[PDB]
């Protein structure tokens, strides 16, 4: 459609999440900007309720795929930008192996000029001394590929893939992701063919920030389709 025109320059971003994992409630606010031309995301997230009861890397995927870089030969496969500015709904189930699971429902859309990602998270059946609630995961995030497939019977897209969190003891905690997306408005949306998204993340800290926080740089680039 036409909504991809709104991502030609740099777009300010606001992220708001309300969470509840095993009764531990928390809120995260993030602000920054996205550059879809380069597929670049830069944001600083703050835990406004004090101490985050889960590791920051377990929330990376939850805390705006419309800023991915789609190549010119794949512009007709960009579902996320087509649903703008009315936006789309993103629901996920993140099943941590031998531990609890997340269930998130997010609405991303344009509120004025800012791309807003408002999320509701619920954590269930987590072990209080496990890798998540026990803060045993390293402060990093591996590069991974997530294959996207369209779901015609829901007029949206679906994707499932596995995240590997590095544990401080040397082991690896698997976070099994299952994702579905459906648009908010009724305008025309592009249903792509089978492809995947390549993502890279750099997690850092702000020396002047006293609150529990995460500085995030993220690149997301689309691939998987042959050119010719």
């Amino acid at each position: 459609s036409k909504g991809e025109e709104l991502f030609t320059g740099v777009v300010p971003i606001l992220v708001e999440l309300d969470g509840d994992v095993n009764g531990h409630k928390f809120s995260v606010r993030g602000e920054g900007e996205g550059d879809a031309t380069n597929g670049k995301l830069t944001l600083k997230f703050i835990c406004t309720t004090g101490k985050l009861p889960v590791p920051w890397p377990t929330l990376v995927t939850t805390l705006v795929l419309c800023f991915a870089r789609y190549p010119d030969h794949m512009k007709q496969h960009d579902f996320f930008k087509s649903a703008m500015p009315e936006g789309y709904v993103q629901e996920r189930t993140i099943s941590f192996k031998d531990d609890g699971y997340y269930k998130t429902r997010a609405e991303v859309k344009f509120e004025g000029d800012t791309l807003v990602n408002r999320i509701e998270l619920k954590g269930i059946d987590f072990k209080e001394d496990g890798n998540i609630l026990g803060h045993k995961l390293e402060y990093n995030f591996n590069s991974h590929n997530a294959y996207i497939t369209a779901d015609k019977q829901k007029n949206g897209i679906k994707s499932n893939w596995k995240i590997r969190h590095n544990v401080e003891d040397g082991s690896v905690q698997l976070a099994d992701h299952y994702q579905q997306n459906t648009p908010i408005g009724d305008g025309p949306v592009l249903l792509p063919d089978n492809h995947y998204l390549s993502t890279q993340n750099a997690l850092s800290k702000d020396p002047n920030e006293k609150r529990d926080h995460m500085v995030l740089l993220e690149f997301v680039t689309a691939a998987g389709i042959t050119l010719g």
